This record gives C-alpha cells, structure tokens and sequence, in this order.
C-alpha cells in the first residue's frame, strides 16, 4: 500500500502514449475562396456542405486583413515570394476558426481558406503557401 | 477569372493536409491515482505541477463510477480481463477533462486517471488497460 | 559567434513542435474480414482498391492466431468481454501491416482487420473492440 | 451469413478512426546547426544524446544546399523574407532523415535542422521559418 512501487508506479503512468509513424490526415477545409483585395469582391469559391455567411467572412477578414497589413506584425505574418513576387499570408481566429490570407500580385486578389480551430495553423499556412505558388504557376 | 480551373482548384484546395509517418506524444496525464472503490479513499496518486481540488475528483469520479457499474453501459464501458479476473473501464468528462477508473480484483481499489480534454479516449481506455495489467503482474 | 545565446538558441530550437486541440483521421483500413476460426474460410470482406493475396492473410494471420491462443501471450493479447461472452484481440504484423484478431462466441469465427504500418495498434484493438460489441450487438 | 448487414458492416468498418480536439506533440529534432555557408565551417550546434558524424552532415547538407539554390528548385523551395532581407528554406531528406536549410543575411550563414523521417516537413519548414525571424531579431 503506497509502496515506493506503488507511487512511482503511478508516476511512470503519467507518461505520455507515444505513437510511432502514424498516417494522420487533418479535417478538410470549409472555404477556399478568392476575393478582391478591395472591398472583398468574393470571385470565386469553394464548400464542403449561406453563400452570406461567407460574405461575412470575405468581407470581415479582408478587413482584418488591410488592418494588419497596415495598421500593424512580426508574429503572426508569414512573409514569401513566389514567381519572383512578394507575398505576405496572414492567419486570425474569427469566431472560433482558422483562416488565411495572402494576396496574389498578378491581380491584387487576396486567397483565402477557412477551417474549423481544430486544424493546425501551421500545416494552414503551409498549405496555403503552395496553393499560391500553384495558383501563380497556371497564370503567367 | 472563375475560370473552369480557379473555381476546381479552390475545390481542390479543400482537401485535408496529409502528415505520412509521423511520429507524435500525446501530452502526459495530469493525475494518476488510486482511491478505495469503498469511498474514494485516496491511497496514492502522481501529477505534474491543491491536493484539494484532487480528493473533489477523487470522490466525484467514484460517484460516478458506481453510478454507472450499478444505475448504468454499453457504448462507454469497456470490459477486460487481466490474470483471470475481471473489471470495467470508464470514461467520463468531468469539467472538461477525460478520466478513467476501472476496478482492481485484488483489492478493490480503484485505479484513476484525469487528462486534458486534448487526450484522446481511446489511447486513455488503452493506457489504463496496461497499467491495470502491469499492476496486477506486481501483485499477486 | 557561438554567444550563450547563439548556443542557448539552437538548443531551444530543439524542442518538439506542439500541435493544440487538432483534428486526426487515421488512414481507413484496407480489409475488414471474418474468416472461420477453423480453417480461415473467408465468410465476407470488405476492402478500398487480389482475392488471392487477401486469403493468403486470412489463414497466414488465423495460423498466427491458434499460434497464440495455445502456442503463446501476456504483452500483445487484450482480453474483453462481449455481451457477457469472453474473447481475446491479438495484433500482429505481418510483412509491414497491422492486423487484428478477435474471436466471436457467437459463431466461432474469427473478425479480422488488416491495415498499413502507419495505423497505430491502440486505436486499432480500440477500433476492433467496438467492432465487436456492435457485432453482437446485431445478432443475439 | 454473409447478409447484406455482414458485408455493410464490415465495410462502414474501414473507416478512419477520428481523434477530435487532440493535442501532439512531434518528436524533438536531433541537432540545431550553423555552419558557414561557404565551406559548412559548423560553428555552433545542439543535440539531444559522434561530433564527426554530425560534420559528415554539416558538409554533405551544405553541398546538397549550393546545389540547389545553383544547380536547381520550384517545388521543395520555400522563399520568406525576415527583417526586409530574403532567404530560401530547402528540405531534403539525407539517409532517412528530414533536413532544412535556409542562409542568414546578416552573416552568410547557414541554419540547420536535422530530424527523424517521423517528422512532418510542413511543421519543419514552420519551425525554422520562425527560428530565422527569431535569429535575426537577436541580431541586426
């Protein structure tokens, strides 16, 4: 009872579960959309289940957006050149969710994605990184 | 502009991120402890940073349990045998946190477990599964 | 060059990458077989891409299986109890893949699932147990 | 046998398991170097557990570096731009192992992180984007 084995027992317990080489697949995105760095002009986009709640967004986030790219980040921007162009991509928590934009040079548009706050910041402004460059890539 | 490919790639832009072979520790458990199935006399027990707000759990999980092996499972119990004997896991969120208590044959203690609510159940149903039969294996 | 901090900064930059409150799907499973205890006649399957190979398993993992229940286990077996009935969940690689294998008291055969080596065990025996239970649950 | 439930059951088995709301952690690196981007003259590094074989590395990064950022990269690149200078990020793995190297403006210096093949890229490149921005913020 308590025995030096018994607690050090349940230390050794607190351990954490180590998983070793797993294939994890994080949750797909809500929103893939583009909008005009503008006034927010959703162009185009993309769901997975109304088309004004997302306007809600475009709109609120573009603001948030020109707010920082403005107005002031050393923290949460992530800065890139793709195409021999200059980028900047953003996160920011709106309501609970994870959401990215970057600007295009090309058109001035900003791209923009939208996923739950269980999906990983870092992997979002990853992925949002290569959307980029491959978006670049089919418009020269 | 929406063209046929900016409106399929937004689309193809929803998918998941995709980790291959990845290796990832959960976090470690906050409390590891044992309590008399009786009244929740707390034997011994581990954590990780008062002893208070521990006995609060130790009591109200117990409550719980035999409020549940008794009043009532069958979706959340998960019933094992370790050398020879039998005994019941339970989850159970309480204030946001995941815990686990399963019985102990030999002395009818109980063994208990509490985590983040960021702890995955089913690593913790596991987790406990061993430690009961790694107990066991030390007393006999 | 070398400064405590130059020194003191690569060591804290070898610190783990933490992931907060994220969402993980496993990979699916690749079959989902019951094959008679006996002889490993494959009763039903289900699979994600030939029956050849697949039957290989069937008897290769039920041979893997008697080998155990009888040849010999303490480490890798994870006994349960089903609709007041006893069987035991047995994991094993075989050529680079997880597999799992649990008896039904039932009909006496044998549930089978075979994954890659990227799906982790726990969460494996974990996915089989409930399998189980709901199992039986449609044919009592 | 066999009935339209025992297939479709077996089937709405090879589902992924979903793990909500978790916490991981990766593993942590192996070594955290800086070497002259010239020569790959490691001048300060970091370990979790001989020197020679770290250099082999040192060296052989350094070489599969200028070989890309000269001989070429569209796809493993990943361009940022800290404190108004520019710098490229380039992954490779090296005998099963994840690597980075991206170049210090301020002194021509090469920062690298070598890892297990168990750890994700994508957080890779993120970690040590946010180790230059941190660098050369102890340094202008």
């Amino acid at each position: 009872l308590h025995s030096k084995n018994v607690k050090g027992f349940l230390e050794n317990t607190l351990k954490p579960y180590d998983l070793h080489s797993v294939d994890f697949k994080t949750s797909s995105l809500q929103s893939s959309m583009i909008i005009t760095a503008t006034n927010g002009g959703i162009l185009s986009y993309a769901t997975s289940n109304s088309v004004n709640n997302l306007k809600m967004m475009s709109l609120l986030i573009k603001d948030k957006w020109s707010e920082d790219e403005n107005d002031t980040h050393s923290n949460s921007c992530y800065p890139v050149e793709i195409d021999s162009f200059k980028t900047k991509i953003y996160t920011y928590e709106m309501e609970d969710l994870h959401t990215c934009v970057a600007q295009i040079p090309n058109s001035d548009l900003l791209l923009l994605f939208i996923a739950e706050g269980s999906f990983p910041y870092g992997l979002l402004v990853i992925k949002i990184e290569r959307a980029m460059r491959e978006l670049t890539d089919l418009f020269g």
